[PDB]
């Protein structure tokens, strides 16, 4: 049990790079490995690895979460931020066993909106042991040379003592990579699952069939292993800002717009909503080569400009 | 880490009974409960509870691990073994989210047979992280008022130094009954599989997202918690020619179609592990059936399954 994913995260790092019980290579990959790992974090609002040696991407973070609120399966949205998880996609343009957000909202096993059906499950039934989002699905297995299989199984909620609790169950977690964008886009659902339920949060289980380290990321791991607070989202249904973060979100990524910081102050979102599209603006500015706002920095959170200023050190440092 | 499952089972037992995180009552049902909880056992082929007070029926664990091999739905085979069991059919025919078999062999998403593609897997590829057969299927939080809902949501198989290792993954589990049965049925699929890929047995994972004990079951609980021989190997290789023949004399004997004396059972053409499988259905078809118990039938049983038949059916057997 840990405080924050933070303190679970290095511990575990640790615990598979000194005392891996197995090294093999699964598809051909070396790796260290533990079986049936996991944590449980007390506050998993604080979702964010701050060590500067781990360069932790706070805008690809936000990025996928939100690329899995939308649904979508598209490789141009979330390529953008992370140009190397193109090597997962097929076809080029779609994104399989990676794509959480169809398994979510649209499952290929019968086009289910899961969200909605936890949602009402737990309006229904508070207690109910019953509120999971199904992730991998039985036919991702049948066909041979599948580069994208799933390695989320599930996750689950749960409403203990007014607070929604959330599991995460997985068959396989990089644990050094990985393992940082999946629980903090795991406890973001969380939290915006649990302010639309008018909810506190509650815990946050981690449950993982095989955590491993690539041996082609030991040497950034040992680096990391050498070596604020994260805003909270606000209360209620969260979707109306979601859908107009999304919009600006497609018009920075193609360039078709810029924000300058007294036009992200204006904008028609609550404050932390303008800080996700402040993000969005900042990663345009290095992505297309335009001039790294000072304002537009000064006025996030700490937690974001740390993480900007370690990413981009030349643009935010 | 425990050695066998039942030091797991009394232990976790313990822990809900005298250290419930929450008590709470889903769809109505009172209980006492800790969230994400589960344990490792290192020799997974020791599946079975001895204590007398829990009378833990060995005819009912090989009956579900059977049914769920047979990849059959069907409510008259498994009600047979627990008459109980009818209370989560919803056509008095069928078994849903209880009916592991198909979720295994032919899955609601696709009709896929997922353990041939686990096993397939894991021949291409032994490390791999991918052997996962999934159980839970999206549609069912659809039907409205379902009974049946499945709790586990996938099992997952890795070869591991040569043996193979299995993971249970449940969003629920009812630490008093379902887990007894739970880990029985998934520890033998476990050590079948193992058999079948001509590899040892490694251990066995199991992690529950609720794990509960209904108040109801609060009396007989404390019994137990108030209150050995070895489970046999099975036979190395591939036991599906095996598995056959014992579900054809499980469905003769549970309809009374057949009976076989205890010198019968010992002629079989079978190796002596499903032998003795096959004499469990017969000494339960004479329970059930009301026929003369075989005395020497009970005899030559292992002492675990004398043990439990004597327990749970004295007036037969003890
Ligand atoms: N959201 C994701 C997607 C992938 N992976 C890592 C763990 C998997 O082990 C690996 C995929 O390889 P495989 O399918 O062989 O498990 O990618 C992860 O940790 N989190
Ligand atoms: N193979 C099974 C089937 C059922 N259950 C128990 C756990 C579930 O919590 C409960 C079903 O109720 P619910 O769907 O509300 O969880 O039955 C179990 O432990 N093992």
């Amino acid at each position: 049990t840990f405080g924050t994913f933070q303190d679970a995260y290095l511990s575990q790092l640790r615990d598979i790079y000194h005392s891996p019980e197995f090294r093999n290579a699964p598809r051909g990959q070396a790796s260290r490995e533990r079986i049936g790992a996991g944590f449980r974090l007390l506050d998993p609002v604080q979702r964010h690895i701050s060590v500067p040696a781990r360069r932790a991407n706070v805008v690809f973070n936000f990025a996928e979460a939100l690329w899995y609120l939308s649904g979508s399966d598209r490789l141009d949205f979330i390529q953008y931020y992370a140009p190397g998880i193109a090597a997962y996609s097929a076809d080029g343009r779609t994104l399989r066993g990676t794509a959480y957000g169809p398994r979510i909202f649209r499952h290929p096993a019968g086009g289910v909106n899961q969200w909605e059906n936890v949602v009402k499950t737990l309006t229904d039934d508070p207690d109910s042991k019953r509120a999971v989002i199904q992730i991998f699905d039985p036919r991702e297995l049948a066909v041979a040379d599948n580069i994208d299989v799933a390695c989320t199984l599930a996750l689950q909620f749960l409403i203990r003592d007014g607070l929604l609790c959330g599991i995460g169950y997985m068959r396989a977690n990089d644990a050094f990579r990985g393992a940082v964008s999946d629980v903090f886009s795991f406890t973001f659902l969380q939290e915006f699952t649990a302010r639309y339920l008018g909810l506190g949060i509650g815990t946050y289980h981690h449950v993982v069939g095989s955590v491993h380290i690539y041996d082609s990321d030991a040497r950034w791991a040992e680096r990391v292993l050498d070596a604020p607070g994260f805003p909270a989202m606000p209360d209620g249904d969260n979707w109306p800002h979601v859908r107009r973060v999304l919009e600006w979100e497609e018009r920075l990524r193609t360039n078709a717009a810029r924000l300058s910081a007294d036009a992200l102050d204006a904008l028609d979102l609550p404050a932390y909503w303008k800080h996700v599209v402040a993000l969005f603006e900042a990663h345009r500015q290095v992505r297309h080569e335009d001039t790294p706002d000072r304002a537009l920095l000064a006025a996030l959170p700490e937690v974001y400009r740390q993480s900007l200023a370690v990413k981009w050190p030349g643009h935010f440092g």
